């Protein structure tokens, strides 16, 4: 059925993101390792995009379990920096495979735009939920048992997920797609695919510049307590969960172009409002708005990728969702380091204001998605 595939993609994304996050609080126990996974995923996304059109979705969505499970074990038994880096790179390839192949399969199964909206919303809700229950899970287990409890529990969990894969997807038989998909070059030459991918990129780059540089600006102006840095962003996750689980539904009613436009403005007018907050209490509302609007944008531009592909090019979703994932991961690849560097160069408030201005100025470019020609 289709709901089984939806649940399998949801659980895959959830477990992959629990892993990306769980590792965060264990690494201090600092260089390019934090972005190794993201940049490796950015490298290996288009390859899965072209591979899903050559061998099918199952085999390259099941290769997620076989690879992420190896990472979750390699992290469980990591001693040197080289082992940690190769484990994070293997995770990155696993997250690629899972995200690209799973979103492509969700697009190829739910062939109606209205239902594809809700399905992509639910999958991104899986992403958000995994990110939300990640740091808790890891820490709790790290403090109560040791540095190997979270990784072994997630190994068991991805093993169960891979069993569901083997007994639902049946990747035993290779199966090429029905028609030759449009080459990635032509897809990237289109203006509307570029606009949607750019919207997702800019939104996620704003978040990924905010997150690892807000504790820095906090410990020097607010003098917040140690645990305050943890709650300083939990509103963003919770709001992203809410937004990307409800707007996958609300967007096709409101109009995906309008949802994305309003989505980015809200991102802009919230990120711009972060530097004006002086105390942790005043930091909540703009962070909530940031998360809510990032969800507004993501759940509304993820269906529109497959929609534009169905409306303009041939109906093969591997390459276009590889493009959208590249958009995503560009943020968590470049944004953290570049934002830290810019904050050290000019200043964190000016960096957040630049991000906000760029987002508010780029938002009106989403009106071009009101009615694209065929
Ligand atoms: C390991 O270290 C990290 C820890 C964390 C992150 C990245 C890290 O490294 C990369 C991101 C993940 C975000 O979101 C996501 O992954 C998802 N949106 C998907 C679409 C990428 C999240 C955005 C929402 C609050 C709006 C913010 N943080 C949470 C913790």
């Amino acid at each position: 059925s289709r709901k089984l595939i939806l649940f399998i993609v949801f659980l895959a994304l959830l477990l992959d993101n629990m892993l990306l996050t769980v590792v965060v609080p264990i690494i201090p126990s600092v260089g390019l390792l934090f972005a190794s996974k993201a940049t490796v995923q950015l490298i290996t996304n288009p390859f899965i995009g072209l591979l899903t059109n050559r061998i099918g979705y199952p085999i390259p969505i099941f290769a997620g379990f076989c690879i992420m499970f190896v990472s979750t074990i390699m992290f469980a038994f990591s001693s040197s920096y080289a082992f940690l880096l190769i484990a994070r790179s293997l995770q990155g390839i696993g997250s690629s495979c899972s995200s690209v192949a799973g979103m492509g399969m969700l697009a190829s199964v739910y062939t109606d735009d209205e239902e594809r909206g809700n399905v992509m919303g639910i999958a991104l809700g899986g992403l958000a939920m995994g990110v939300l229950v990640g740091p808790p899970f890891g820490s709790v287990l790290y403090e109560f048992v040791g540095k190997t409890a979270p990784f072994l529990v997630l190994a068991a969990l991805v093993l169960l997920d891979g069993a569901i894969q083997l007994f639902v997807l049946q990747p035993s038989r290779v199966q090429p797609e029905s028609q030759k998909g449009t080459p990635l070059t032509t897809l990237l030459k289109d203006p509307y695919i570029l606009i949607a991918a750019g919207s997702i990129c800019f939104a996620n780059m704003g978040i990924a510049m905010l997150e690892p540089a807000l504790p820095i600006w906090m410990m020097e102006t607010m003098c917040s307590r140690k645990w305050q840095l943890g709650v300083a962003f939990l509103p963003a996750s919770i709001s992203y969960l809410i937004g990307t689980n409800i707007f996958g539904i609300l967007a096709h009613k409101m109009g995906r172009w309008l949802c994305a436009l309003l989505g980015m403005i809200i991102v802009g007018v919230s990120i711009l409002c972060i530097p004006f907050a002086k105390n942790i209490y005043g930091l909540i509302a703009p962070n909530f708005g940031v998360g809510f609007a990032i969800g507004m944008v993501d759940s509304s531009m993820m269906p529109i990728m497959g929609y534009l592909v169905d409306l303009r090019h041939v109906s093969v979703y591997g390459s276009v969702y590889a493009i959208a994932d590249v958009a995503f991961c560009m943020g968590y690849a470049i944004g953290p380091s570049a934002g830290g560097a810019i904050a050290k160069a000019i200043g964190f408030p000016w960096l957040m204001t630049i991000i906000g201005i760029i987002d508010i100025l780029f938002a009106p470019l989403c009106f071009f998605l009101r009615s694209p020609p065929a």
